[PDB]
């Protein structure tokens, strides 16, 4: 059993998670046939060539973060590892490059430290090096004014792809870069001037990043300099001649006013554009270079608004009718009023544009049929506009540019998606979906929605299968409500209130719908019917509403409110308040359930029995309640029970044999409770126990003893699984006691 | 030293308040001087004739909400000994009937939310001294009663009878034979479809008739709502109101009225405030000819009047508007309209009193801002919830008016306030303000607002004193920002954030040292972790900062203490708020550098380990010390060495498990002292300390486990010894150990 690592046999190698424990030193514990070590987010303050001493099986090994003035590494401390490919260095408050690092060395990470430095005695021998990350060193420092880059210090480094400077004041591209180079990134690091000669002969470059040189600070959340008088980087005309291979090409906030269209002539292969936070409104208008990008995929023109306007109209140049490999046009925060079906001619006729991303422009109005002369649009994004109703941070993330899917992947995998989330339709006009092609994920998210649906507000686009109408005001209480979307198969209705009783006959209706999210609304009570019916829905989440009144309900009106949903199996009951589940209104749930969710309640008391009525149950989650009790007999109740959340409890007594049957138990989560001891106690394979108050006399020995004897049985965060009493043993580890 | 019950002197009378104490009986340890017994909120489940023997002198008895979590049980003629009692609350207590032989001393009853579907002659003919009789929600929608039974002529006996409500009764009618003394009769959502031209007489000094909620309109209704027959109005007869000569208030909210016969309002000439929302009234706002017959009203509502479905142009004003001479409150929310011109409201132009014009929730996208001009008197022009761009349950409620104020009064306080918040003001423009009068109080909330403030935007309005730019994503980092606002007092930045939800955002809080007279900033939940170039708030006028929800625990534990004087140069500070910064430890020079000005300094809810009362020294006028909510765990032995100034000490939910001997003892400045939710066990002579003696006058304890007992003896008896001294909830003040005692009260022993 390792400790205080856990290691884990993966693919053919095998890996050692020590992170986020507490560390002071490098474990003597350790080893052997590791061959990955991860020693992040630690207390570690001295790397030594004992260290790591007789561990040449080592091939990566990760410190990140190391302590929590900072880490002190002896020249030659990892010279010894035969086999050391990867070595991550990043967080440490390291001064320079450490000395005499293992030529066997493909990938180093040295990000976010304090190395001003970057010399031949530091990186001159690492031949072998593929990526090398300095970015983050020397970044609004009174200290480094210039990060001084020692000539030629990177010739030698012949089999290098990735170089990362990112973040660091370096005033111009260095010098003497190996034409092996395919990714160069360089944003944020005051260059404000690109000549001919900087990039000359990187023919394998297929990626480089400018962005943020000379960037436009209006509105800046991070500290930001401009160049003087804002003025832009400034790009020679031949500063790109040779990257015939460039694919990736960051030119984000350069406060560029126009695009010199000779960059592109020799990189006919250029994928992926972005220009966000310039000024090219202009450019935009005109884009001589729009004719230059016949295999550009994905163009990213955000953020260039000017400041102090709001256009009527937006001007795209007919130029973007040439962009015919586009597949998605992102064009945030342009800022304008009106949007007409000429306005976007040049987009009509690119055969594979798919994502349009108009999110935050405070659009007003959109002609909206012109989204049916496209092809092949599966995105329309039009998030933070201002459609009414119609009546007539992180060093290994993106800076700018996303990072997540416009729009929910479940959602967009039904087809054609529509997001007019957070605009103004404060209710569902009657000619308000007329014009559109056929929706089939459509996100009205907090519009301040109004609406009381009767059965017709969606006819126009009647094959919508997923809906988001969350954060909305919207009355349902009309059983015709939705049913018009005769093929829904998802609805989500979280954190519907009134600008209140609920009828949820509506449900029902529909013959494909899977899964209804009903959290927040706060429901107490029904009118008429009591009772939740379909034949068809699989997921209900019903979390933060008020179960605790509908069963104590003086008429037991409500004992079988969700019984109706005969093919139901995932519930989620958490924050409902409860406090004891009546038994015959536990035996009413459906018996189809597999997982089945109670936490954060204030369960006193659970009838263990019950679970005998529900032969599927794999799933069961009590996590933050008040229980006290557990039976000693749950395999008689239960032979599908897999996984069962217990923590943040009051249990105090583990019943003698709950780790033997139930023998269908994986996984069990005790952790914060008040146990003090296990006593009297295979299949299992996790079972949590920190945040106990264990009592650490030599009663503990019995469950110390059987830890060692099912090494198959997994204990997660074994450093904090810790002793209260008696004082002297007070905050140690169980796992640290002797005899 | 009362109990369960905190009594005290109210007026020249004497009070108990002993409410929400689980009490599950009326106490006979009540005070002899007592007047007044509010039992409201309890455990209590029977009344007997014996429950209020020994209090002849009770004028008044609230027993409401009684019990919590059956009903309540009052014996036949339980009240009738107790020959003064004018007032006798009995609201939510599941009453099948009205009690029987009630006191005929009884002014005021109060019977509201039981379950009484008879109002007999016996119950309640026979109180013939009742002013005032509350009967409302008693046969609400569910479900029996079946129709509420009125006794014919059961009120006609009681010929002082004023005010009247039945309110939430299924009635069908209004009752015959109501008294001449009435002068109010509430009538809501008691299902009355039909009004006589005999209903009522002869009622000739009503003041009030509220006649709201029957044949409501349902549409998009938060409670349960039965239309009539249709989209069927109330039907009132042509002369139903002709005899009402003394009507001021009228309440006709959600009758389904479509139209309004002026031929009601004919003798009614005193009528001060008519309510018509929630109706179908947009075709009679548009004409209006009961508008003319109305020229002593002074607030007229006629809000969510709004067509389904519909989302016109333009308004329709009536030029019979032009009639309401008297107005002075004109509310017309959720009509629902796109835009609005100057000669939309020329009609209200002329009426010299008009000074609240409410347009919330109307979804206007545009207002030719220069008509409210045109307005000698307005105060309050309140425009939320509407779509303006950038230019370049409680039955003592009102159901159907909301009724706190439009504006907050300590912004209205300072002159015309405009409020423009929820609205689409997602920058400012450069015309935003154009020919707007002067406006004092501005509030321009949640707008996703993300101006980048540079000293022109209020140029147009360079008078204001109050500006509300709570929940936008406002950049103030130009020391310039709101400059032109030179008369600016009080600034409410709270919860603003840079408008890409990320986070790792700078501030540069230079603007606030230009304003001379600024006296109240608040800066509450704007995550300020690090301030660029220049670290110091500096103001010579500043009164109170708002600084909660930051960080300064990142702030102070700056390397190189940067921040150590990030207040100091805030000279005349007297009320400090550093709540919800999450400090552990703040660093004895930054405590040092807090300005020597102040007068209040909340520390609360962050989680202090430590506290270096030492430093209370530098800080001479110091009152209030706030810490509640923190992990302190020790209280220094003299206090009275570091402050001669303090008189309020708030300590509650901390882990303080002893009290310093010569703690509480010696000076003598501390009023107010609350130990409130610790680990105190018990408390020993000393800090039981004589004689100085302390001017200590209030002292909690509650929620501390007590360990009764006998150590605690010691402590009782000091309580016996010192009845000066306040020590409120009693009741909460509960010994932990040893339970048997366990849950009693520590003043229970013996
Ligand atoms: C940003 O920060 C500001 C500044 O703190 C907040 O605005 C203040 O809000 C507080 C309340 O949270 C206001 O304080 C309250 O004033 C009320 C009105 O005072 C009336 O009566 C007093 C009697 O002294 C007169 O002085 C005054 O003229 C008014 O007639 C008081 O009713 C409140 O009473 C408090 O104390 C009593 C004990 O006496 C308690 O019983 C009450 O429950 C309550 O605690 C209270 O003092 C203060 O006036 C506001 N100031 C300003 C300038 O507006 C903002 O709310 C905050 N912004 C956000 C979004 O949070
Ligand atoms: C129809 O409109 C009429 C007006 O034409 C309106 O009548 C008003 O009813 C309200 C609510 O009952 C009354 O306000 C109360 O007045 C009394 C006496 O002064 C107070 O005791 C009340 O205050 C107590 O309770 C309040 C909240 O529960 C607390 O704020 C306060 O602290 C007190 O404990 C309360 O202010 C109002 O007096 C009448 N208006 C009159 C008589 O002129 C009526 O409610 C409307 N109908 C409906 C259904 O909305
Ligand atoms: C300027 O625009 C550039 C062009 O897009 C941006 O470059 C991107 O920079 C980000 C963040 O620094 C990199 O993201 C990392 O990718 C690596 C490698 O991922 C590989 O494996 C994953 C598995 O998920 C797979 O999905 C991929 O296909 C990869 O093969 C990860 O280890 C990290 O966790 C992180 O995701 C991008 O890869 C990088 N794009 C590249 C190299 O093409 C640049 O960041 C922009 N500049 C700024 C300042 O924002
Ligand atoms: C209202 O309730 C809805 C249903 O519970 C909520 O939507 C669900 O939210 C959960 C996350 O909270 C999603 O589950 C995650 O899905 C991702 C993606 O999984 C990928 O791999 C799996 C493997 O099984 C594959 O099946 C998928 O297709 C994906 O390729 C996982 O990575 C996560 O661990 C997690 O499982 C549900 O998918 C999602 N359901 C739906 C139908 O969207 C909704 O969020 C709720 N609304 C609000 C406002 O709370
Ligand atoms: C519909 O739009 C809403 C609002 O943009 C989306 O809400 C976001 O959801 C993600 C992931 O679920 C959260 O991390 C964000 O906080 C949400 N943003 C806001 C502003 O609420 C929602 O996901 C969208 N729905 C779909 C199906 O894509
Ligand atoms: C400005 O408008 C905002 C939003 O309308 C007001 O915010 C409300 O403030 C009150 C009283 O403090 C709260 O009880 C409400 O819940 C608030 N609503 C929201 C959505 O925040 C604000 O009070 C107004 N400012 C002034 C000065 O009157
Ligand atoms: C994308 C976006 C989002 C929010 C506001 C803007 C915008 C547009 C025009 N002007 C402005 C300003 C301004 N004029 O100061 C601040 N934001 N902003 C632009
Ligand atoms: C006052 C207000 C607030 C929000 C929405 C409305 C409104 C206007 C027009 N139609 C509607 C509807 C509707 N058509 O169902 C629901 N609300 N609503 C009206
Ligand atoms: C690293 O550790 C050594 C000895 O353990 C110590 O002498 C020294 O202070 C540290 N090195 C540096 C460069 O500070
Ligand atoms: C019930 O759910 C299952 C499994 O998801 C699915 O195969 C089946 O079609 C559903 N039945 C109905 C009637 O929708
Ligand atoms: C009607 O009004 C006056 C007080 O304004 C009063 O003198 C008179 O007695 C009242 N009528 C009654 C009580 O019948
Ligand atoms: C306007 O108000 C004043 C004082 O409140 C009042 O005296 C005067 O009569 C009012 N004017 C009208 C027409 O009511
Ligand atoms: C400081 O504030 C008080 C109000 O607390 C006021 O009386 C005094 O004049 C102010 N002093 C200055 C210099 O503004
Ligand atoms: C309190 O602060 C003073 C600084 O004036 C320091 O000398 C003293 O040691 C501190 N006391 C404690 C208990 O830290």
């Amino acid at each position: 059993r390792s400790y205080p690592c856990d290691e884990k046999k993966q693919n053919d190698s095998v890996i050692a998670e020590c992170s986020n424990r507490r560390l002071q030193e490098v474990p003597q514990t350790v080893g052997k046939y590791v061959t990955e070590l991860d020693l992040s987010d630690n207390f570690i303050t001295h790397i030594t060539n004992e260290s790591f001493q007789g561990l040449q099986n080592l091939t990566k090994i990760n410190l990140n973060h190391n302590p929590n003035n900072g880490l002190n590494i002896t020249d030659g401390a990892f010279l010894n590892l035969k086999n050391l490919r990867e070595l991550l260095l990043e967080d440490n408050q390291l001064p320079q490059i450490p000395s005499g690092l293992p030529e066997s060395l493909t990938e180093l990470s040295l990000i976010q430290n304090n190395i001003y430095n970057i010399t031949k005695e530091g990186i001159s021998r690492l031949i072998n090096l593929k990526n090398l990350y300095l970015a983050w060193n020397c970044y609004f420092n009174k200290v480094c004014e210039k990060t001084n880059i020692e000539d030629g210090v990177f010739e030698t480094l012949t089999n290098l792809e990735l170089l990362s400077l990112s973040f660091n004041s370096l005033s111009h591209v260095p010098p003497k870069l190996p034409s092996s180079l395919r990714k160069l990134f360089l944003s944020n690091t005051q260059i404000k001037y690109i000549s001919e000669e900087d990039f000359k002969g990187l023919i394998n470059l297929t990626l480089l990043d400018l962005s943020g040189n000379c960037p436009r600070c209006f509105n800046a959340p991070f500290p930001c300099v401009p160049c003087d008088g804002g003025a832009s980087i400034n790009i020679d005309r031949f500063a790109f001649q040779n990257l015939t291979q460039l694919r990736y090409l960051n030119l984000s906030s350069t406060s560029l006013r126009k695009i010199n269209a000779a960059w592109f002539k020799n990189m006919p292969h250029l994928k992926v554009l972005d220009l966000e936070f310039n000024y090219l409104v202009g450019e935009i208008a005109s884009g001589a270079f729009l004719t230059m990008l016949p295999r550009l995929e994905i163009l990213d023109l955000s953020f260039n608004y000017i400041k102090g306007s709001y256009p009527q109209h937006i001007n795209i140049s007919r130029n973007f009718s040439k962009l015919l490999s586009l597949r998605a046009l992102h064009l945030r925060g342009y800022v304008f009023q009106e949007l007409r079906e000429d306005d976007f001619q040049p987009l009509m006729q690119l055969p594979n544009l798919s994502t349009i991303n108009l999110g935050i422009n405070f659009i007003k109005q959109i002609d909206f049929k012109l989204f049916q002369n496209f092809s092949n649009l599966e995105i329309i994004y039009l998030s933070e506009n201002r459609i009414s109703p119609l009546v007539k941070f992180d060093p290994h993330s993106n800076f700018y540019h996303f990072t997540r899917p416009l729009i929910k992947p479940q959602c967009a995998a039904y087809g054609k998606a529509l997001d007019l989330s957070l605009n103004s339709i404060f209710f569902i006009g009657p000619n308000q979906f007329e014009n559109l092609p056929d929706i089939a994920c459509l996100n009205l998210s907090a519009n301040s929605n109004a609406q009381v649906l009767s059965g017709t507000e969606f006819s126009a686009i009647p094959h919508v299968k997923y809906l988001d109408l969350t954060n909305n005001r919207l009355d349902f209480d009309n059983a015709s409500a939705l049913t018009e979307l005769s093929d829904l198969e998802v609805l989500d209705l979280s954190y519907n209130s009134h600008y209140v009783t609920h009828h949820l006959e509506f449900i029902q209706n529909f013959t494909n719908l899977k899964v209804l999210n009903l959290s927040h609304n706060n429901i107490y009570t029904l009118t008429d019917k009591y009772n939740l019916e379909s034949k068809s829905l699989v997921e209900l989440v019903f979390s933060g509403n008020r179960l605790d009144i509908l069963w104590n309900d003086d008429d037991n009106r409500y004992i079988s409110i969700f019984k109706g949903l005969k093919n139901l199996t995932r519930l989620d009951l958490s924050l409902n308040r409860l406090k004891h589940i009546p038994n015959e209104a536990f035996l009413n749930l459906p018996a189809s359930l597999t997982e089945l969710h109670i936490n954060d309640n204030m369960l006193k008391f659970f009838n263990w029995t019950l679970l005998q009525q529900f032969p599927r149950l794999e799933l069961l989650d009590l996590r933050g309640n008040k229980l006290l009790f557990l039976t000693d007999s749950l395999s008689d109740f239960t032979s599908s029970l897999r996984t069962l959340l217990l923590s943040h409890n009051r249990i105090s007594h583990l019943p003698s044999g709950f780790l033997s049957e139930v023998s269908s138990l994986k996984h069990l989560d005790l952790s914060s409770n008040l146990l003090k001891t296990i006593n009297k106690s295979t299949k299992l394979s996790m079972l949590e126990l920190h945040g106990n108050p264990f009592e650490c006399t030599c009663d503990i020995g019995d469950f110390r003893r059987w830890m060692d004897e099912h090494l198959n049985v997994k204990i997660p965060r074994l450093v904090d699984v810790i002793c209260a009493s008696p004082g002297d043993q007070r905050g140690k580890s169980i796992v640290s006691l002797e005899l």
